[PDB]
């Protein structure tokens, strides 16, 4: 039901979950993220996995992040024993309901029933001065849509928040 063309135009946040989890037919689980500035190699979020069901995660920045040009994302998931092929992410950023940013990944080759690692580039758009205010001035209004595919049908939804606020 769901592909690519669905969500590559949308301009808000969804108000609900496209898929359910029962959907994620391939068994792929996110185990590792790392978040690393490309221009001071400095690691800006770590975690390793030990009613949303954890589909939801908040996220705590600082300003200096809406500055940053370019940070490359490791990410480590494990697969089923379902070959996987066109495995794709298409990741949109929302500040009150305005597109900032949409990311689309294609992952290389997946191996079955392993653990794999790829490497995410993430282009920053340059935000206006007075976007970058309103974004620190109102935390946790940044949100975001994660969307998976195999084979050009969704079969992941995950969904995050932001602050840019320190802590
Ligand atoms: C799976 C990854 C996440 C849930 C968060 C990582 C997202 C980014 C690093 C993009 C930041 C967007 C801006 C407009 C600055």
């Amino acid at each position: 039901p769901i592909g690519p063309e669905d969500v590559l135009g949308l301009q808000r946040i969804t108000g609900d979950y496209l898929c359910s989890p029962e959907e994620n037919i391939y068994k792929i689980d996110f185990v590792r993220f790392k978040i690393r500035d490309m221009d001071s190699g400095t690691v800006l979020f770590e975690i390793k996995k030990p009613p949303n069901a954890g589909r939801f995660v908040r996220y705590q920045f600082t300003p200096a992040f809406l500055r940053l040009r370019q940070v490359g994302a490791t990410v480590e998931f494990t697969v089923g024993d379902k070959p996987v092929n066109n495995f794709r992410m298409i990741e949109r950023h929302y500040f009150r309901n305005q597109l900032l940013k949409s990311f689309d990944f294609h992952f290389g080759f997946c191996i079955p029933s392993s653990k794999n690692t790829c490497e995410h580039i993430y282009d920053f758009p340059p935000l206006s001065e007075e976007l970058i205010s309103e974004m620190i001035r109102h935390p946790y209004e940044t949100q975001s849509d994660s969307f998976y595919f195999v084979d050009d049908r969704l079969v992941m939804h995950n969904k995050a928040d932001y602050s840019y606020s320190g802590t």
